[PDB]
């Protein structure tokens, strides 16, 4: 089985060929990071920073998002939310329309879940994420988000571009910890709680466009 | 209305005359702590230790618990829980059996909630608590519990007796923070998250009986 009506059909081959998809799309240091050989960084309390994705998979996902074109979002109301009122608006493309929600959920349940279990002793993860979308921030389309938390036990923020070369500006700002993640990594990602002990704030971007993929896991 | 069918009928008079209950039950320095001029202590990161209840209230609660006699608990399985299995068995009496759960909820909504809102900016509290029981820590009966977490956004623990004079032992130990509560206060209460960022293990009591109050807030 191989759906040929796709720009990058190998992206959905995770179910058919897990070994090849993992060897091609996952970061080379992901195994080293999971094995416990350093790599993981904790610049702020109750936060982590380890490599998750590689250049090829990130570029393919960015190209697919560009091919989708319909950069929805930006209005206070939400059409994909049951309540119909979204607290924070941002220009983003949902994974449901793109059809990558199932593949991303499987990838998170395979690789992301063991990482979360290893980082926090005594914590069992079922990888139940109800919201997963990639937001594109532009100097004229979507500015930095207002200071707000995430409606999830843990919130993961993954960058999709190389810092500096692709976009100029900043990332987030932890007001509680008085720390700012000013050096995002294209291949790495952060998985920290955002329910009660994290009042996340968005820093602004001056030049270029920045794309970040955040999935609300365990809500 | 003043029902005398209790050892301490004034313990149920929290709502009848809120001023009288606040004046005769709450901690004298609790108002100063709510004013934000000290008293509140943070021995560990993202942890609070401030006085909540007065000695008279603690004595009344201890006497009521002793007179109740329904000190159930001690098995991995349980009948009070809907699931029927308790993750961490403990000899504790739920507030539902005593019937003071309404009073505890009212006190949490009146005094605990504003402190939580003031202490942690950007968070809204609604005093949503379900699991709350008083467990007596006895070295001969209930030894130290294994390290575990809490299935709630926040956890509150209040001492019910003077350590050393009444019981000999320890408090809690933060596995991921290397923080040990060796000098807990009868009036002070421990408020911190217990879902993901903190793994805690209780220290073992040695002599006497240590009475503690456990409440799962925002489950």
């Amino acid at each position: 089985r191989y759906d040929t009506e796709h720009l990058h059909p190998d992206l959905w081959q995770i179910f058919d060929n897990p070994v090849d998809w993992k060897e091609q799309y996952i970061h080379e240091n992901y195994s080293r990071a999971l094995e416990g050989e350093g790599i993981v960084e904790q610049p702020c309390p109750d936060v982590y920073w380890f490599p998750l994705l590689s250049e090829q998979m990130c570029d393919e996902l960015v190209a697919e998002m560009e091919h989708y074109g319909q950069w929805s979002g930006g209005r206070h109301e939400d059409s994909r939310l049951a309540g119909g009122y979204e607290n924070v608006p941002t220009v983003d493309i949902h994974m449901k329309q793109v059809g990558y929600e199932d593949q991303w959920l499987q990838l998170l349940r395979t690789y992301v879940g063991p990482m979360t279990e290893s980082l926090f002793p005594g914590y069992h993860t079922k990888a139940r994420a109800v919201m997963n979308f990639v937001v594109r921030y532009r100097p004229d389309e979507q500015p930095s988000l207002r200071p707000h938390h995430d409606s999830s036990t843990f919130t993961l923020n993954v960058a999709l571009n190389h810092k500096g070369l692709d976009y100029e500006g900043g990332g987030c700002r932890f007001l509680r910890y008085d720390c700012v993640i000013s050096s995002p990594r294209k291949g790495w990602a952060l998985l920290h709680p955002g329910r009660l002990t994290h009042y996340h704030e968005g820093l602004p971007t001056t030049w270029g466009t920045r794309y970040i993929m955040v999935s609300f896991v365990d809500p």
